[PDB]
């Protein structure tokens, strides 16, 4: 092992990855798993090939990763959202839609089948909806247009119509919050920062699709965007990103994280405090807010956004961002205590079990590869692999248990022109070799071939290295799940 982790280091859980970017985070928790949807940031670069700030020309796809213990993450690629102007290269699912910015999230069971609904803003252009039948799809466009726009009911008023987040609360009932931006264009007046009334909450269908009467204003004091709720101990919790603009008083601390509670999910809201500062006041590169509150395996958690592994690559943020995870703690008055936000992140809540076949691209660190969607017969929905390996490289598991009777073998799934090597180590990337695969020539990166090799003193929980060695210069193979035998 030679390559270093670019942000994500080894036994630290923030930022949740680091081999891509993703930004505008949200969480679904669904049968021991939570995922994570993003917008998707991705390096945009001048005509010289030199790195330039993010512009958001990218946005128009949809991220999803996903993990069963917090520290471990399954990268499930990209959801080809954005339709219009070309797609996604005629494979847009929203074919109204030239942006996907901001996803939100939700699971309701509908003819006692769960059913999955994403919802995304088309820039300012209004928010729309797509559908699937599992948290990483395939997804429809039932609509073909937005499901909310600035003439839906209620609506009027709001300057900046995006940052969706959908509840479906314990009665089914699901609920749209979105909004944001500060009325007065280029100079608002005091009382404009103060209350700029541009947050909404409107009652959906029963269908998820579509929505009910009209939108009531929420008077979040400084809305700016990032729309939030969750419910705790029947209360629920509108939360949002506080704006930058005119004079704030100390209780609304600029661009930090308000929240408000209230009885019943559309009001009336009562401000209560803010829990999460700035993300430059944590870490490099700045950046500005994003955020969802959610509930996990009984505990709960905020995901956000900070700018921490463009700052680690290029000594500036450049609007960049990542997702981090930290623990969030409600008091007995159910107050918020202050996120304590930080690198080391989330301890990993349970172990992984190397017996079952493991994606490639499920991993907890990583010293310099890409996933992307990959050529091999069978595997998951929108199936990736590792792929960008050179000689040094390596990916890494948290707590693998092997159990007290150990491994017997492993099996990779491998394509390669040339050949090289997997090694397999115990805690880390020097670490004790208990095997080494040998990948051969397969007859070329789009064909597949499993292999099996040898493995001793492979038993308890270990994090688990695979180093990839080899002789050539560029990509050494692609790499799409691995499983090991039990002894
Ligand atoms: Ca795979
Ligand atoms: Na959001
Ligand atoms: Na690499």
């Amino acid at each position: 092992a030679t390559s270093t982790t670019i942000a994500k280091h080894i036994g630290n859980s923030n930022p949740l990855i680091d081999h891509h970017l993703g930004a505008d985070p949200v969480a679904l928790t669904y049968n021991g798993r939570v995922y994570i949807y993003m917008s998707s940031d991705d390096y945009e670069y001048n005509s010289n090939g030199t790195i330039k700030d993010n512009s958001f020309a990218n946005l128009n796809r949809v991220f999803v990763i996903s993990s069963a213990d917090m520290v471990n993450w399954t990268d499930h690629g990209a959801i080809p959202v954005a339709g219009a102007n070309g797609a996604n290269g005629g494979r847009g699912i929203a074919k109204w839609a030239g942006a996907s910015w901001a996803p939100s999230i939700a699971v309701k069971k509908i003819n006692g089948k769960d059913k999955f609904f994403l919802y995304f803003a088309n820039s300012g252009g209004g928010i729309g909806v797509l559908t699937a039948d599992s948290p990483i799809g395939p997804w429809t466009d039932p609509i073909g247009k937005p499901l909310v726009t600035p003439s839906t009911p209620g609506m009027s008023g709001v300057v900046w119509l995006f940052d969706p987040a959908v509840f479906v609360d314990d009665d089914g009932t699901g609920y749209l919050y979105a909004g944001g931006g500060v009325p007065g264009v280029s100079n608002p007046t005091q009382g404009q920062w103060a209350n700029p009334k541009t947050a909404r909450v409107i009652k959906l269908g029963p269908d998820m699709t579509s929505v009910v009467g009209s939108a009531s204003t929420i008077d979040a004091p400084f809305m700016f965007e990032d729309s939030g709720l969750h419910k705790y101990n029947g209360t629920y919790y509108y939360s949002y990103c506080i704006n930058f603009g005119g004079t704030h008083p100390a209780d609304k601390p600029p661009g930090e994280i308000g929240y408000m509670t209230s009885s019943s999910p559309m009001g009336p809201f009562t401000y209560r405090g803010h829990f999460l500062k700035n993300p430059g006041a944590f870490f490099g590169g700045g950046g500005n807010n994003h955020h969802a509150v959610f509930n996990f395996k009984n505990e709960w958690y905020v995901v956000y956004h900070a700018q921490t592994v463009s700052s680690a690559l290029f000594g500036a943020g450049k609007g960049y961002r990542s997702p981090h995870i930290n623990k969030l703690v409600h008091n007995a008055d159910g107050s918020i205590q202050e996120v304590a936000a930080n690198y080391a992140g989330v301890t990993q809540i349970s172990n992984l079990n190397p017996y079952n076949r493991v994606e490639a691209e499920t991993f907890a660190w990583n010293g310099r590869i890409l996933t992307e969607k990959s050529t091999a017969p069978g595997g998951p929905v929108n199936n990736q692999h590792v792929t960008s390996i050179q000689n040094g490289d390596w990916i890494a598991v948290g707590n693998a248990d092997f159990g007290a009777g150990g491994a017997r073998s492993f099996k990779a799934n491998v394509a390669s022109t040339l050949g090289g090597k997997i090694e397999v180590r115990l805690d880390s990337a020097d670490g004790k070799l208990v095997g080494t695969l040998n990948v051969p020539s397969t007859g070329g990166a789009q064909t597949w071939r499993e292999i099996e090799t040898a493995v001793s003193g492979a038993t308890g929980v270990h994090k688990v290295f695979f180093v990839f060695t080899g002789t050539g210069t560029g990509n050494l193979f692609n790499f799409d799940y691995w499983q090991f035998t039990q002894r």
